[PDB]
């Protein structure tokens, strides 16, 4: 029950131990929620390298990683390519559609899935999964619903915190390896 | 009186109950006040997806949304397109003009209007509306003048907080649906 | 001695009363110190509209505004054009050179000048002026040398805070007009 | 043992006195860890001018500066050119390679090297050097391993803090000269 971010319940650790697939929202989870827009139609989004390391650890220690996001941008495809994420659903605000598709294709039971969200749109999927996670600065109405609330804010390493938790629960943390990219 | 951001007064809830139009400043309200400028004349501004969700909820819950801003940029037109906002006034440093235009165009009384601002230039309109709001980190001189002061800072979900308040006051918060974009 | 940011000394108010010229550093004063750089050689810098409003008030209330910075970028020329700043010195790491030119050009005594800095490179000039200001989050070694330390951090409205102070000290605050740009 | 960021140990100051080479990570040390990505494959990273000043002081006070990073970007080359850094290793998955090359090329012993990191990938090099530094907001598992934990966060002047410490320890702080760029 001890972790480098502080104590976790036995129940959260047991849920984390079973995790075969980690699903992430983007905006407000992998980022602090900001969308950068320019006069020539440019768009930027900011990701955190500390999360990149966690995702690389997950992917090289037998935990699959997927993304389901309401927005759609080529930059997100590029981020996934950097990190080796091969399951990406964009443009999807009815996330249960993507959820159903993903689990059918991978043959994974919902109880072996974790989901990290930050807003109410995430809840229908979070309700179904083995380990639901809200980031520290998630919408107030989402926070009390999740199995685990991260210590770290969205875009600041909430995703690394979840990666670290899964790895720890599975006895993979000490020997995990990643790239901080 | 209890909200997910903390208690509010009966007077504020009563004001919020009657709101048919939400008017928003941009810089310092929908953003944290920063203007990104480049050597080739590029310009960026950052918006928050959490505010996007609130605006989508409002617009699909019979609450119109308008924007009045002192600056002018194509990127702001683009953001409004994303969110389905059809009332945008840019390059406006006498805000009473756009305000009067909206009252006429939407056949609406000032008491049915809310305004979210962050600086002194917003007060002439805020003075007239049914629910005036200053964001948590508005200019110190503006804060004591508003009906309601948000808990959340400009660009970090102050607008969502206001959307949430209107929907709650109007008994629409539970069934409200949007896209976090 | 009261201000909207907190009490100030009689001595600081008296110094502020006499200011005919406001000199500002850029990086860490008008911004939070960040330089955005891209792979195509793009460069961005972020300014705060809250400071834009203060600068506009100063300029239209018989207080000249000048900028002395160690870096050089076209975007800074563009920012100055937005705000109507006509006294700009870039690529200047010996700031006394630019300081001397300014005083000579404008025929103004040092005691009638305020300077807002955030690092040790600003001290030679700050040492000579009537009102030296360090931003709240200036380098620790600079802070104790300044006449006034702002409550607000660089890039977050420290410059607005100084503009407000000068205008208050000179009985111009209530009637000052600017644009939030 | 007093510093402008607070007291340090006799041991840390003695280690700092012997430093002839300062090695820095980029993401999360020279920046706050964020990677900005756009739809046309643009990339931005943000550096802090306060760090630039410290690096300029180090380089002109007989302290070499090198950078070892896991990512690779032309913008980092450009940043190094601005600051006069001539020792840069990018795309480095095993940071010990660059470290060995540096000891070789510069004919310096590991006890005369400082290293500033923020994540677990930095530890293999940090383990070997004379002064290991973790930034204030480094990964929680790195923090207790370092000789010195900075007060300032990555991207906010943690590097400046380390530059100031080395200069102070070597009796070079008072007379050090730089450019805040
Ligand atoms: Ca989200
Ligand atoms: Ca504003
Ligand atoms: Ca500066
Ligand atoms: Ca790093
Ligand atoms: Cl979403
Ligand atoms: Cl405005
Ligand atoms: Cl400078
Ligand atoms: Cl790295």
């Amino acid at each position: 029950l001890a972790t480098c971010y502080g104590p976790v319940s036995a129940d959260v650790m047991a849920k984390a131990e079973n995790i075969r697939l980690l699903i992430l929202d983007v905006d407000g989870v992998l980022s602090d929620g900001l969308i950068y827009m320019g006069n020539n139609g440019e768009e930027l989004k900011a990701f955190n390298v500390r999360d990149g390391y966690g995702i690389r650890c997950a992917l090289t220690s037998d935990i699959e990683v997927a993304i389901i996001t309401g927005r759609k941008a080529k930059l997100v495809e590029d981020r996934c390519a950097t990190l080796g994420i091969t399951h990406l659903y964009q443009g999807q605000s009815n996330k249960l559609i993507a959820f159903s598709d993903l689990l059918e294709k991978l043959a994974i039971a919902p109880e072996n899935v974790a989901y990290v969200g930050d807003d109410l749109i995430d809840w229908p999927v979070m309700e179904k999964v083995g380990l639901s996670v809200a980031v520290a600065d998630a919408h107030p109405l989402l926070i009390p619903r999740a199995d685990y609330v991260t210590r770290i804010a969205g875009g600041r390493g909430a995703v690394r915190e979840v990666c670290d938790l899964l790895l720890l629960a599975q006895g993979k943390l000490d020997e995990a390896k990643g790239q901080s990219i």
